[PDB]
């Protein structure tokens, strides 16, 4: 239950739980997650991955698949990260919407304003009141396909979560552990579907750990990427340094599964650094943003005060206030793509 | 001609017909009166037995003796008031009972879903596979769902009731008219309506009627005090004159009266000067407030009629989701795929948000009925 300590919001896990409940049946649970996704259009690779994967069986292939244990795995982990991913989206429509709302009365008031005073201005001034109220539209739509998808990946009874406010601190992502083992992975569906493979050659799992699976901590004294997991990736190269070492043969279909086995492994750990160091990029971005808000803040409250005594146009304190709307987009974005980031961190961890 | 008012605003063919048979029925203006407290009193019947417009309406005719009564009977404010009484009255209760049907239809298509799904965890039961509180469980909402069909079946018959009433003896009552889930939506109203269609309403008929007693040039008083602005935008949906009407998140209003000619004469000097003043002082400000208010009401219907489209836009789009779902269940059951009570559960997901669906349209409705009334009686010219 991974998902308990890795989501820091307290409303998405309220969510996940609910629909770890009402998700007993395995095969529902893929329908669910299917019309929550094909009701968008016509990353998400692991959901790629999945379907794809079996909608390239036949349907007595598809049955026995989701009796192994690396398929119940995979389908907890395509139920809890598309909850989490639909109640993101639901979050950020509710944000959008209300900066595009307020923005629309912004430039009424200077549209108005100008005309109380060109008339190239004045129609420059309908023309993004319209746009600003074709976009009202748009993310009203997408907040009822965020819906959509929150409703059936749970069930019926249609109560869903209003606008949380919970901004300035759900800025930031999960702390991770320090000194994370890097045989967390080995709890990744691909990974434990590898072994089967291996198993199936006839291969010792002990030895095949040994020789292929690097024992690491994938984080630092921080939550930051460890320096053993940069040095796996050679500098600029950007490519798998890692020599396996075979003391004790592997075996006791073949020469398939080892491949398979270190192309999964590589993999495994790209991802989870691709992530981590997106998660501190991201980290970074976001700050600054938010001290560059603030610096919008003051100047709109200063421009506010120098209106009342006469030393500014109305339309600077309405120019200052487009300013803040903008970067309040700018950070929605932003923290937006950290929420994907973690669930891409979350999924490539394993569960 | 005034006909024109509904026939131009219910969308419906079915109320059409209803209203057109009522009106027919109905030659009266006292009988109406009569038939519609009447129809609404057997409503209120379920608490007798263990609309802002009609309350107005019907408080305003008792507090008046029967020499009053006949007297406003025979007034133009008033047979328009009767007029928009009985056609928003056979509109609501044909709503009702279309509700009903449907409150109804689906009832009973949960009742036998649950008795599939009590007749499976029996067999599963005596087979080793359930609980024994899982078939109590089964078996109390199966009588909940009789209960259902029961109270639903009541207001079906309340409903027809109304009907026959503001009908007469020889009205037909619908059957239950079936529902597409993708027409659900309401009259898209004519672009740039004027907002003189407000002077059409009764309480504005009436306080110009006072003014013209206490001898207001009508034109003065209208020019000076009545906002001439568009009331719909391009579309359907409040314009911008009519939202600026109102102060931003105050929702008080923003009209400024500016009188260029005098609405009074000096009057004819001395005929009590200070008590003809005093009626001259009470009918403008008594115009000015019903002129706000008919504003105002407008306002809220389109805002709130816009909301309920979303709303429903929304619930649409779950279901239709939720149809998918259950095709696919469906077929998935047929190859072994899930369990039977897989099946029944999505189609349980289906039955609640139709019923959502039905709750949100009937809202709508009811409030179309509030926007004619609002307007007075459609919005014909």
């Amino acid at each position: 239950a991974g998902w308990r300590t890795f989501f820091v919001d307290n409303q998405v896990k309220t969510l996940i739980s609910e629909a770890l409940v009402n998700n007993r049946d395995l095969r529902m649970a893929t329908l669910k997650v299917q019309e929550a996704r094909a009701q968008y259009r016509l990353n998400a690779s692991f959901d790629l991955d999945f379907f794809g994967r079996l909608k390239n069986m036949s349907e007595a292939e598809r049955q026995n698949y989701l009796a192994t244990e690396e398929a119940q795995r995979a389908v907890h982990i395509l139920l809890v990260s598309n909850v989490a991913q639909s109640y993101f989206n639901q979050q950020l429509a509710y944000a959008q919407l209300q900066i595009a709302e307020e923005t629309l009365r912004n430039y009424q008031q200077s549209y108005a304003f100008v005309e109380k005073q060109n008339v190239l201005a004045l129609e420059q001034a309908r023309g993004v009141i319209e746009s600003t109220r074709s976009d009202i539209a748009k993310r009203q739509g997408e907040l009822a396909q965020a819906n959509n998808a929150l409703q059936l990946l749970l069930g019926s009874y249609g109560k869903l979560p209003q606008a949380q406010t919970v901004n300035s601190d759900s800025l930031q992502s999960v702390k991770l552990p320090a000194g994370l083992s890097s045989q967390i992975l080995l709890q990744r569906p691909d990974i434990m579907e590898a072994e089967h493979a291996l198993m199936a050659a006839n291969a010792n799992i002990g030895a095949a750990r040994a020789a292929f699976f690097p024992s690491i901590s994938l984080t630092s004294g921080i939550s930051t990427a460890s320096s053993d997991l940069s040095s796996l990736f050679n500098a600029s190269s950007g490519m798998w340094n890692f020599i396996p070492k075979i003391e004790i043969p592997i075996f006791n279909r073949q020469q398939q599964s080892v491949v398979n086995y270190e192309q999964k492994i590589q993999n495994a750990f790209k991802e989870v650094a691709d992530a981590l160091a997106l998660r501190q990029s991201l980290n970074d971005q976001i700050s600054a943003q938010q001290r560059y808000l603030a610096s919008l803040q003051i100047t709109l409250q200063r421009a506010r005060a120098l209106y009342q005594h006469g030393a500014v146009s109305y339309l600077e304190v309405l120019d200052a206030e487009r300013s803040l709307f903008a970067t309040r987009q700018t950070l929605l974005d932003l923290n937006y793509a950290r929420q994907v980031n973690e669930i891409s961190l979350y999924t490539a961890l394993g569960g």
